[PDB]
């Protein structure tokens, strides 16, 4: 029998009147399991949890933070969040993750804010944020993503940031963001894209801020043009950002190419 809060004798602090308990940073190695089922916040962020027990937040109906960041996960069991249907932000950075259930997030239908960066992500579900259409803040940064499913985001109509920055992103799918037409931010610098397909810009009408430096964009063939006609045409609405992408060898930004050093049909890096 071990106390949960500290003014009974545990290590977490807790805050009755508004129901959180905060475990966060006491070395811990288990998820307490005295945690009461009226917990709105719970937060575990920067412990020492290597695995997590299924069913550790079953009762915990009425959770609405819940802060898993800097421990040391290396796997989820399918169905630790099932139970969490009146989630609203979720952070499960910095930790070593190298896989995602494929239905992790089926029950997070009130999600808004999901951060899953630094960690060892290799692949995403198909559909793994389906249901996540009250979304609006999705960082998954620093991984080691290579490509996004087709319509991995398709569900995600009220986004507003998204964060696909610092991964090994050799491409953008086909038409990855066409249904995310309430997006405001869009980080994507620090990957290895070349170009993105032609249109991947379309829908992004009441965008403002984007990021795409660090990324070898070759103006020495067309397939950039697409990006060059409309970031220049965006430079001039007040896009920001518009100046990142930069030339992987021309040194200058992609924003400035034409037709003319673009135009033949051929292929980046072989």
């Amino acid at each position: 029998n071990e106390a949960l809060c500290k003014k009974d004798g545990g290590v977490c602090s807790c805050n009755n009147n508004k129901n959180s308990v905060d475990c966060s940073s006491k070395k811990l190695t288990a998820i307490p399991s005295n945690i009461p089922a009226d917990t709105k916040k719970l937060d575990l962020q920067s412990n020492k949890l290597s695995s997590l027990p299924s069913k550790a937040f079953h009762r915990l109906t009425k959770l609405r933070l819940l802060y898993l960041n800097d421990n040391k996960l290396q796997t989820l069991p399918a169905g630790i969040f099932k139970e969490l249907k009146n989630l609203e932000t979720l952070w499960v950075t910095d930790n070593k993750l190298q896989a995602l259930p494929i239905g992790v997030f089926d029950q997070l239908v009130n999600l808004a804010e999901l951060r899953l960066d630094r960690n060892q992500l290799k692949s995403l579900p198909p559909r793994v944020f389906d249901s996540l259409t009250k979304l609006t803040y999705l960082s998954l940064g620093y991984n080691e993503l290579q490509s996004l499913p087709k319509g991995v985001f398709d569900k995600l109509t009220s986004l507003k940031e998204l964060r696909l920055y610092n991964n090994q992103l050799k491409r953008v799918p086909e038409g990855a963001f066409d249904k995310l037409t309430e997006l405001k931010t869009l980080k994507l610098d620090n990957n290895q894209l070349k170009r993105v397909p032609e249109g991947a810009f379309d829908s992004l009408e009441k965008l403002k801020m984007l990021q795409l430096q660090e990324n070898p964009w070759d103006c020495t063939c067309n397939g950039i043009i697409y990006m060059a006609k409309w970031l220049k045409k965006k430079a001039d609405e007040g896009l920001g950002g518009v100046d990142t992408a930069g030339c992987e060898k021309g040194g200058k930004a992609v924003l400035e190419i034409t037709e003319k050093d673009a135009a033949s049909d051929c292929v980046s890096p072989n």
